[PDB]
């Protein structure tokens, strides 16, 4: 594996899901009304769970001799996702565009990082895989509320549990 | 008490809990969109609860001498209920009106029970009873959420919670 | 500080708490249907919470040398707050309407209790003030539901947490 | 059964538990001294308890068809008891005068609710059951400190436990 | 209902449940080898749970104006069961049929006293209608053990759980 | 990856975990006598797990774009493993034979499904994998119990733990 | 150490606990009043822990080659204290002066083991050793409730804790 | 604020708690008797928080600079409150006249540091502030027992809880 | 009070808090070696209740009528502290440095905020306050390790604790 | 006494304490068949709290100024009893002679350094009393189960329990 | 045992416990910079152990018929020990001198009282043979950071734990 | 896969497993002085966890058709490390360089096994994944103490948490 191709998807990786903690917040806040009720909690156990993603990324960067960088917008600026941003008409239905399409986004980085590391880095395929379980689950809540197609997910009991990631975190 | 009748009561009501459980599963994953976020965690409630009512009932059916029949085809077969399909146009009130449907005939066969075990098997009508509160409960949340006739009934904080046959559970 | 018209303001406004704790729950029971289901655990937190504002307030009158009045209508006739009626047509909005103004009038008592004993009587400033934070955000979640406007709330995870006045209750 | 009858007797009794939780707050606060160290955690479990009942009690007048009444004095005026007034002169044994009258009215309520709904309406049946354990347990607490006679009950460990009626609360 | 007749009834009831509680740990003791050490902790349940029967009965024989008797050797002689004595020789066969003998006279004891507290004391009835449920599962084990007939019956997680009659103890 | 035919295989192996769900219910039950004490827990202990591993199997298949069958004979009749009938001499070791058989079938079925997602679908492989795990522990407790080989296993401390699934359940 | 004459000792002394656990219970219940409600906790608190001591006994009497007696009035006919008689005048000082006799008793006869196995025995040294905390805080509870004399010790914050005992029991 | 004026009343008060924490151990051991039964866990109640009290003052005075002093005589001798001493005659109202005293002015000192921190030191007031409440209800308790006043508190569920000065706890 | 400044101030402040999260992440994976070790912790402890001050200062944004920046550079360009950026020679004394810099900077921050609200806006004025209560101790453990002035604080038991903003958080 | 001696001793017996840790997981795993789990879950009680006993002895030896040996083969060539070998026909009867005679020269070693340390050396005979009553529980499990001798123990809860040893362990 | 010169000795240590307490915190809050921050916990688990030996040792002086002195100072100057004070140039290597030579000598203060109840009070033997347990771990761990002498200690999970006196508190 | 090979390198890493568990050990007591009590937490952590390796690594070996063998010296000359032996100067930073080794060699191992069995057999090669990651954290530690390298590691909150392998641990 060349090493410095996989710290820059894991560092980009990074900062997605660091900027994905921040645009959530705001995301959350505007799911409004009798219908934003039913999406607020859901997209709080997306939020918290992408920033325990962020939790996890960062000692696997410092294990393979990256760091992240030096100022807080180099970081924004390698998000490997476009900006979560609150649209400009901030309906239910928008907002669940919005977030459907960050976490198709986020399915995609590590899909990359996975088929990256098949058979070749074993601890970041299995730390990328963990996030890529919460991310593929965090697209079906969205595309199901979104679109009604069923993909059996249920809502998470507390929010932040990050059941396949936890073993990665403190 | 005539022990055989009492058996085919008892083991046509736990292939109604257990046929439930399937079809339950498939409804749940058809409650989509906005308002089945709504129904969801209750058909969850409803599904986990009444799988528990399986797990009660067979302890007591071979308690009296009786058995589960050897073929689960046979075991379906035998369900006081009729299947809860998912119907035709799955919308959120068609599925509500199935959901009714398999609860207020559970609350019937249970009623049936305990109006034949009263006075005479003291066991089995505790069990009936206790099995009889929580589809009565489960009969109440989907007609409220159905035709909003108030039942004041809250949702479980957890699935299969079983508040009332817990003591017959494991 | 004028203690008896502290003791004025204390009595009126553990009256406005407990018959909230009644009115609340008729209110409850009648959000009813898809909608309803959204606004239900709302309803129950606050009630929950506003009788263990009830039971905080009780403490405190006692301490100053007041009692609860002998007769509870007496005590309901006291109240600092009107009383949530259910409205004559009992729709979601107009249930929510109601919600609404009775946790806009308990925040504007517990202001004025504040504006009272501030820098004068720390312990029931205190008091007051712990109410008072879960009364602003009692209304904060009824405003949203009913305009839409965002001030960034969540559901408390179990109902009557109490999170400012739990140092106060037992 | 004639379903508005045992309404009206829910009701009632609902109405002597909302009351009995209001006046039992001023009893316990009027136990005071050494003796009333004694008996202040007994008054305060049966508070808790009979509040708990009112919690049990509003469910199932929901699911018989039956509403509390819009206003909270016409509810205090359907109290199946008498008030649980403080006594003119309220030193410990006349406060355990009182509190014993309400507690052996209360019981005389659920016995008879429950010889009302025998053989006739299990669910109603099991929770006035359920209300007339923990109503008998508070008559011998009263009994056995007012008068002395041997009815072998401890306290409970912590007000509200409630272990009958658990089942039927949230 | 005779209230002697039924304090009779009590008491010589809790006195077969307080010698259990001492032959219990005698025949505990002799369940040796590798066939014993498989019904060791079946023994050891329902000795604890029986000992707990004990702990329920002696507050409602209070309640209803009896008395455990002066002289423990008399309440010994009272007891409605035959003592479980150890075996001449004591194999694990001869055990389980003590065991199967003394508990197949304790449902008869419950049976007996539900059979003369229905519809007449409910609170007594409920009492022994739990332990009836812990003395009908101590049966059941007993008898699959030592006959081979399938009553669907699993050990308690931890003994003494009795989750029939826990309700009634502290 | 043909994604019908993996929907084909994770819909036969989930039809094989509900049947197993049931049939080992039955199979639980006839351990008896002093021998299967024994291996009750153990059949329980995979009797839960495996119904887990249905829970676990139905999200994922409606992830990928497939549905349960609308009845319940049609699932039961596509389960990838046949039915762990009861034996018709009930004994022991013809049901630690039974048990086996499904245990063996199913470490089969689910080294199908990796060796058809390896390196080309993460996720299904890696549930795919964890229920892999929890069968070839059952296989072993089977076969150790059986003919003595040792395996190294224990038994789990509560059934249903499902350690290796559980990140898949809710 | 002559294993026998041990044996002797600690069959006495385990009849002592087992009659102390039934003569306490009657105790218990006689301790009325508003008086006695400040007794019956001290009383549960003793009376738990000395069948805890019971139940600590037994494993070491079948250690050292003993058995407990055949016949429960045999056991009982061994103790080695005398029977805590309820007394003819039950008030609550007399019931004070039988509970330090029994207490008082028990610290002697667990100083004679100590006495008996110091540096001899060291497990049953450290068994007897333990139970002997436990009984001179019992005579400590009940002879500053009685005479007033400072030992400074409080209640166990739950009936039968047992804390020098407890590595004993399971 | 004169920092050096705070640091002596806070270091004067430390003095107060630490002699407290040793004078209501010595009150504690004398209430003896039916009576003083009542009264030990409450004196323990103060004591254990009292010294709690200690632990949360000594980090502020070092966070402003101050110092306990080198010997712990000069500490005592700094004590804002006079000693605890046990009463010549140490009846139960004597000694509820000392705990009492000990209360009322330990109530003034803190009032005397929040009317000094008053919109100057948010810290040092919340702190003072958190231990006022404690007091505060210390004199409420001991004022009831002696007086008879209700001011309508309860007995703390465990000793040193401070439920107001935890934050300040580790 | 002028709401909008206000705002600005609030804003300002959890950008501060949220650039604060991620440099600290970066300062506490440069604090290596022996003396590294020591300052982790601290720095974990730190860099947590921190980003749980942002996590607290949202709702209060969103209650009085502002939002956080559509985008995260605007967010970070608003931050009310200077960027904790890694020095340029990063030993264990300069990061302290960089530290304690932050940490003076936020106390600084918070006391104006409450200087602002002080009797004008309690409920801004309490968070406030709660943030400062944590900055203070931040401020003093970085002050401790790099000057070694006694401030008397401890290590909190686990990261994030954040024992003055809790009942701010969920 | 001679602290060399009392070195040797404890080190000799904390190498017999690691090998019977390795020991014991062969010949727990050689427990197989209907028989073998039976007495699995007691070698593996065993075995862990034998490890427990390792996880004691090596601080006693540090604090009298020994140290474990240079080589781990040292470490074993010293251990105070023989390995406990799996046999030659390593039948279920001869792995419980196997376990019978580990347990046994375990006692005599303890009983060993009890009788070393008595009046001498009081941390370490508490200590080797600790383990030494662990070992007599050991001894007899596996002399009940080879010649059933009742011994009245039972199955500890959950392995390596170690209530004897606890205290000192971390 | 002459029983005057064993409360001399208990009280004697008491207040070498007590002002220990005091200046363990002094010692606590000087343990500054990199190299106190290691020594810091380890002087606040010997502080609350040191305290908690205070908390144990006055129930058994009021056992014996002895008191706490009336004074504070009186007590204070009845210390075992001589007063731990700050040194005067309070290094890290000073403090850990004084803090052990404290310890030392409370290891030899409790060695004393165990060699004067050896045989002849095996209660106080006992108990002080529980704080010479962590008298002797406290010495190590000052011994091990002063000196370097491997004792193989480690720090307790929580400061006060007390492992060995734990069951003398409450 | 050759599955005697396999069989070998599962052998030779559990050797390497336990004999680490030993050495550990020895250098946890030589991590003396100011500097020790720094890495001491964290030898104890990478200790527990490396037993804990030993205990995930023999089920599969015995599932494999592998045993230990029989004799632990011929067990530890199969180890696939060399044995941590204490140096000869046992610094700080020496035992450091000796740890690094014992980590750096076994991730050597288990990226060995992960190597062979990808692809192949996928229990082990979960297995060996779940050993590498601790593995891999491990020699981070080690690495960031000795040279200072940032890698981004805490930790663990407890010894032996084995966050990776608990899944296959009891
Ligand atoms: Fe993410
Ligand atoms: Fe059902
Ligand atoms: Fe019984
Ligand atoms: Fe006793
Ligand atoms: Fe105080
Ligand atoms: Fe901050
Ligand atoms: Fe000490
Ligand atoms: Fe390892």
């Amino acid at each position: 594996i060349d090493v410095e191709k996989l710290l820059e998807l894991l560092i980009k990786a990074a900062a997605a899901e660091f900027t994905t903690y921040y645009y959530y917040t705001i995301l959350r806040n505007h799911a409004t009304g009798l219908e934003g009720e039913a999406i607020k909690e859901i997209i709080e156990d997306a939020r918290l769970e992408d920033r325990n993603h962020f939790e996890a990324l960062v000692p696997r960067i410092y294990e393979l001799g990256g760091e992240l960088p030096r100022d807080i917008r180099e970081f924004a600026d390698l998000a490997s996702c476009r900006d979560a941003y609150l649209p400009e008409e901030p309906t239910i239905e928008n907002i669940l565009k919005v977030l459907l399409e960050a976490e198709r986004c986020a399915v995609g980085v590590y899909t990359e990082i996975c088929n990256y590391t098949f058979g070749k880095d074993p601890r970041t395929y299995d730390l990328a895989l963990a996030i890529l379980h919460e991310e593929i689950e965090h697209e079906a809540w969205f595309e199901e509320l979104l679109t009604g197609k069923p993909s059996g997910h249920f809502r998470r009991g507390k929010p932040g549990e990050s059941p396949y990631v936890s073993k990665f975190l403190k």
